[PDB]
């Protein structure tokens, strides 16, 4: 059965609610983004209307086989009527195709559902500027002050400089980057660009990237591993064993691997600056964990919420323990007392 924080009151609508069977009274199922915890339950046998971005629609059709007649893509930054209710989709600054959803309810209430997002000051100049929000359904993944990490631009700067130095010292080094879902593609695209290479990958991953409307993609990626000196591998293989095994398959073209594991936050963020990050090394294999986040830091979340001044906040992450819920409610009250709303 569908929990309350996935229902939109006064509508026939649900958000990211595909794992509960037929939800009673649901006339339209919204999907914020193509991450498996959120799409859990969708397949080619789904027969209700799905509302989403163009990019999420390409992934539902090609990767999960959902039939076309049930896919309803909406443009961004555009007022749309769905089953008699005005809605707007906004870029969430998460993975490709990820949206926030503004709902203008028949009684005058306005609801923002962030999906998953990385709050940014540029959101203060979207269609959010114009009007009041009564309820905020908020991605609270990192809602605690210990959760700090750098900007995505600093992280990318570190990765490009590290890869360019290693391969210039040793032209026979291979670079490998881990992946397990969509998102974070800037990591491997920026590294391949500085190295003058396409990115090599499996047919399955190529198919997924082909759904993403990335400009000039055909010039950036390939399934011909032999032509490429940046390879993608599943995240599970980014360890000394998996990487040894990969280097054997490359036919003595390379004598060294430099690898990247994009994570979210890890406790080594509480001590070490991005500049000071060092790898794990065994022999001719080095593995860097880099903190590339597609979710708000605590500070970015607090700034967003203090700017929007919602009347009520409903968290959508970390909702399963009393201690988590109590912690998040304390911070919401500090934020409100500090800013005066
Ligand atoms: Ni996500």
């Amino acid at each position: 059965t569908c929990p309350f924080y996935k229902k939109i009151p006064g509508t026939g609508f649900t958000v990211d609610a595909f794992q509960y069977g037929v939800v009673e009274g649901c006339t339209a199922y919204f999907l914020t983004h193509f991450h498996s915890d959120h799409y859990a339950g969708l397949s080619k046998h789904f027969t209700f209307p799905v509302y989403c971005s163009e990019i999420t629609g390409n992934l539902l059709k090609n990767k999960l086989h959902v039939q076309e007649q049930y896919i309803h893509p909406l443009p961004l930054d555009t007022e749309c009527i769905v089953n008699g209710v005005k809605v707007v989709l906004l870029d969430a600054n998460h993975c490709p195709g990820a949206v926030m959803i503004l709902f203008y309810l028949p009684n005058g209430t306005v609801i923002l559902h962030t999906g998953d997002f990385r709050a940014d000051p540029s959101m203060e100049r979207s269609l959010l500027a114009d009007q009041k929000v009564h309820m905020l359904y908020l991605d609270t993944t990192y809602c605690s002050p210990e959760y700090t990490f750098p900007s995505q631009q600093e992280v990318i700067r570190f990765a490009i400089n590290t890869a360019f130095e290693a391969v210039t010292l040793n032209p026979h080094a291979l670079v490998v980057c881990g992946t397990y879902s969509i998102g974070k593609e800037k990591v491997f695209l920026a590294i391949a660009d500085v190295l003058g290479s396409k990115v090599g990958m499996s047919q399955e991953k190529y198919k997924t990237l082909q759904c993403l409307n990335i400009p000039e993609i055909n010039s950036l990626i390939t399934t011909d591993m032999c032509s490429s000196l940046v390879h993608l591998l599943p995240m599970m293989q980014i360890n000394f064993k998996g990487l040894q095994s990969h280097l054997k398959k490359c036919g003595g073209k390379y004598n060294q691997i430099l690898a990247f594991r994009p994570t979210g936050w890890t406790h080594s963020n509480k001590f070490t600056r991005i500049a000071d990050v060092i790898p794990q090394t065994k022999g001719n294999i080095s593995i860097y964990g880099i903190p590339y986040s597609e979710h708000s830091s605590y500070l970015e979340m607090k700034r967003f919420v203090q700017w929007l001044k919602p009347q009520k906040i409903i968290p959508t992450v970390n909702v399963g323990t009393w201690k988590s819920r109590s912690t998040m409610e304390k911070y919401f009250r500090e934020w409100k007392l500090e800013a005066g709303y």
